[PDB]
RNA sequence: AGGGGAGCCCUAGCACAGGUGCUGCAUGGCCGUCGUCAGCUCGUGCCGUGAGGUGUUGGGUUAAGUCCCGCAACGAGCGCAACC
């Protein structure tokens, strides 16, 4: 049953039958206290820390600060970009690079090739040598973009970090704290609530939680201070958040 | 008449020429050779008390450290290639 949330998209489900001899284990469902992914233990402990954290995201915001989020799991990545562009800041989906922060003065160079290439495919210099290098410059521009598509907003090392799972993207969190950078992350029982600077004890995994915690973390920024504007947002045309703007091919 | 004097010839004395006369285990120079083999390194960062390691390992591909993907590394140089 899809409570107006599922939407009938002619989803067959012919190959989706439970004929997968799934009728094999009785204890198949070892079930615990994790049936939908919404845990809040001790409350007087977590809610205390939340206010804490979210009070800073607000501060770093107003102080003009910057917050690059760090995403690495498939269980996020894209969920990192939406909350990325919606909130004008740098993000890292694909993969971290040793030094992303403890080497700026060098990884930032890559960012430069990137921009450099991005210039050339805009001037008449297009096509002046063998297709080979033409592609030699396309591979790069392409790759570079794959791994640097979000680091282009880091003219200088950031005031904070928002890594999802400070245990899977630990290098990130190492590099960070080695440079006195408050590290903000999700974290759970299977994490280092000692390393995480400003914790938000959500579910490390679980798409939903992510989008839930990461969004307000994005909205809180945006709503930093305020203003009038009371005609509210429109529904169906929420494309500026990114969605799937203009395709190529 | 003749005398002085410059380039030069000759005897004599001298500084010295000359020497394929030793030493290439004193050397430059140039060459051979492993090897036309695919390799040898550097910057920055990270690991390590340290010598150092990481990158240059791994899967795949290549005539090739050639290229791909991975990865605490990101690059760059000499070489490979291309230029002839
Ligand atoms: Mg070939
Ligand atoms: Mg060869």
């Amino acid at each position: 049953p899809v409570e107006i949330t599922v939407k009938e998209l002619l989803e067959a489900g012919v190959h989706f039958g439970h004929e997968r001899k799934r009728w094999n284990p009785k204890f198949a469902r070892y079930i615990y206290a994790e049936r939908n992914g919404i845990h809040i233990i001790d409350l007087q402990k977590t809610m205390e820390e939340l206010e804490r954290t979210f009070r800073f995201i607000e501060d770093l915001a107003m102080r003009g600060g910057t917050i690059l989020f760090v995403g690495t799991k498939k269980q996020a990545q894209d969920i990192v970009r939406m909350e990325a562009e919606r909130a004008g800041m740098p993000y890292v989906n694909q993969r971290w690079l040793g030094g992303m922060l403890t080497n700026f003065k060098t990884i930032s160079q890559r960012v430069h090739r990137l921009e450099e290439l991005e210039a050339l495919f805009a001037s008449p210099e297009i096509e002046e040598r063998p297709k080979k290098e033409q592609v030699r410059l396309k591979h790069e521009l392409e790759r570079l973009q794959k791994y640097l598509s979000g680091f282009r907003l880091l003219k200088r090392l950031p005031d904070a970090i928002f890594v999802v799972d400070p245990t899977k993207e630990a290098i990130a969190v190492r590099e960070a704290r080695k440079l006195f950078i408050p590290v903000i992350a999700l974290a759970d029982t299977d994490s280092d609530p000692d390393l995480v600077d400003y914790i938000i004890p959500g579910n490390d995994d679980a798409i939903r939680s992510i989008q839930l915690i990461l969004s307000r973390a994005v909205d809180l920024i945006i709503q930093a201070r305020g203003g009038v504007v009371e005609p509210s947002p429109s529904y169906a045309l929420v494309q500026e958040a990114e969605a799937t703007e203009t395709p190529e091919g």
